[PDB]
């Protein structure tokens, strides 16, 4: 499996953290709350995000059931949106696609998304769907994996992954919990989408973007608490805990070296690191934990300034900005993700 | 690909369509509507169902986070029951699984049940996991296809799918309207696992099941309102369109006809069909445009009439029927589902 396409979408409406945050603590029941939230939303180390809806709008998504419908909407509206932006990286069209994946966490759509993006772009009657739900963080290094496994019983076929996550408009569900909060500082809207074919496929196709040569799954012991939804009457709320960065600094190293030695190579074979962007305190022991030099991360960096974190979104955004930065050709490198489980995915790569 | 193993798991009590019938209208709110509800409940062809909580306990289910909480404690232990139980069928191990698929779209589980239900079982950390939602009723012929696609590029291998419907529960988004009411009349509880494997470990786990040939998917444009939900405050609300009928009527030969060409076969070469239970009417409707004698589709009569509408994992209870009653060695079976898209899959087997 050959990567043909990397394409990600966000909302029209960009504000800086701070304006965010500005309006943020002025908004129904947070003024209590106020400090806690500067403090977190400045440690943060996101310098804007896109929202979905105007900023102004948000005090008033307080009924979970329009947050939904609103989601379904908008949801499908940006995932076409970078769908038909990876084709046309990878010079195709939606006739072609013969397998579509989603991902989202951040609502739920019955029928799924790739129901109403087939429906939109006029795919194929006959595609195959698979609508990936609660994966989290992990669906953008979970997708690619789940994809490059599927074209390695169909060489001669196209693949896309379609993420779509609109952390925005989970918003009926905050409370000033420190977790709620934390994410509130941290979650920013996007779209991403990956166009890849099989071996067979790649050379008639031309494809560009890099190999998919293999992935590991790490699935946590006793680790359910991690990373959640709360669901209820009032949506999807956050779990999220502090031992989340621990995990990290301590199973971390294993993932890596014992899916790289089946590979016999080294950290120091990677040419280009492809990894989520939790947010500082992840990025950091993600970076001590594997001992990288601060040069190998900045990218997942510059991302999560930039954007914030899109959750599954985010890995394929920051995959999309080292393609273009144009690796070493033949070289090494590996995507990282983790989310709920709590587990992480490791993707091998090689450029071109 | 290889089935070695099914196995439908249920909740303890079952309960008489009449005894249901005659507490359901006693429910908080019901009264006034007994007669329509009545009606429904004699007009759908099921006699008992199993139910996950006591049938007296639903008027108090009324807390979306309360049933979604339920949910997830009891879909897990449910779904590890069937799954185990397939295993022992294929005589295998929770260990050897190396991707689980999971099915539902009953409750929001976030970590996914696949993701719980591999905790459970202890199956290998690196468990290739793959969670879908919406895909509802289409998801039981819809998960054995993506089983095939999977282990096509992996002969090795071992995929189960494990499905679990807990209808129940969403007991909080049921008001006596129309298409809420037929629900209450059709939709049961319970939980199928299928256990695949691939072409060469078909030789050596000596995979009794039937072969897995091939899959078609075939999703009818702008059909998304004909089934689904309306996500709320209130939970999972079901979308039930009276014009469902009518479009498998209308468009369902075509999609049979158009993939048993391809494979050079008749209706009438098949040796058993495998269908989803959705409603005597839909029944009708899939033997009336195929134009099946009454056998073909017995069992799945007996299977709605047993233990009611499982959403997906209705056909893989009839799929273990079938197998049960082995049908003519080296026949061809065909499975056929349909569900929220609107869309319909045929999965194309060949029994031992
Ligand atoms: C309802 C059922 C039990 C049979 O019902 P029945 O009482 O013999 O006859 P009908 O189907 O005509 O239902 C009676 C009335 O309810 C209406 N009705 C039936 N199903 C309805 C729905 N889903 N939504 C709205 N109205 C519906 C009918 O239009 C009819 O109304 P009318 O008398 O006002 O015109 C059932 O077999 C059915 O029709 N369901 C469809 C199956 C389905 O959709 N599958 C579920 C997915 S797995
Ligand atoms: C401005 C609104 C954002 C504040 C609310 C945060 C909502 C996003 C939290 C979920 C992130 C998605 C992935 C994280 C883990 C998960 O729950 O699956
Ligand atoms: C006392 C028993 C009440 C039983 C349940 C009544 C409401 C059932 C709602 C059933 C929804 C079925 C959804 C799945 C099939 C689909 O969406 O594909």
């Amino acid at each position: 499996s050959v990567i043909a396409g990397v394409f990600g979408a966000l909302p029209p409406h960009r504000y800086s953290q701070s304006e965010i945050t500005d309006s943020f603590v002025e908004f129904p029941g947070l003024k209590e709350h106020e400090e806690i939230i500067r403090r977190l939303h400045a440690a943060a180390k996101v310098n804007g995000r896109h929202l979905v809806l105007p900023l102004q709008q948000y005090p008033s998504l307080t009924d979970f059931g329009d947050a939904n419908e609103i989601f379904i909407e908008k949801a499908v509206d940006l995932g076409v949106e970078a769908l038909l932006g990876a084709l046309d990286d990878a010079n195709l069209r939606p006739s072609d696609i013969d397998m579509i994946a989603t991902a989202t966490v951040t609502g739920v759509a019955v029928p799924s998304l790739d129901a109403r993006i087939a429906g939109r772009l006029g795919l194929r009657p006959d595609v195959r769907r698979m609508p990936l739900f609660g994966l989290g963080s992990v669906a953008g290094a979970a997708g690619v994996a789940r994809l490059r496994d599927y074209l390695r019983g169909a060489p001669d076929d196209v693949a896309v992954l379609v993420s779509v996550e609109l952390c925005s408009l989970t918003y009926p569900a905050v409370k000033p919990t420190v977790s709620s909060l934390v994410g509130t500082a941290l979650f920013g809207d996007g779209a991403a989408a990956v166009v890849a074919v099989g071996d067979r496929r790649a050379e008639q196709v031309r494809a560009g973007g890099p190999d998919i040569l293999d992935s590991r799954s790490s699935l946590y012991p006793d680790s359910l608490h991690i990373m959640g939804w709360d669901v209820g009457s009032h949506g999807l709320r956050l779990r999220l805990s502090p031992d989340l960065t621990n995990l990290i600094e301590r199973y971390l190293a294993n993932d890596v070296t014992t899916f790289l030695d089946a590979h016999r190579l080294t950290k120091d074979d990677i040419g280009a690191w492809v990894s989520h962007p939790g947010g500082p305190k992840v990025i950091d022991a993600v970076a001590t934990s594997l001992a990288l030099p601060p040069e190998a991360l900045e990218l997942t960096w510059r991302s999560l300034g930039e954007i914030g974190n899109l959750s599954s979104a985010s890995i394929l955004h920051i995959l999309r900005d080292t393609i273009e930065k144009r690796p070493p050709s033949g070289s090494a490198g590996l995507m990282l993700a983790m989310g709920p489980g709590f587990c992480t995915e490791l993707v091998l790569l090689r450029w071109r």
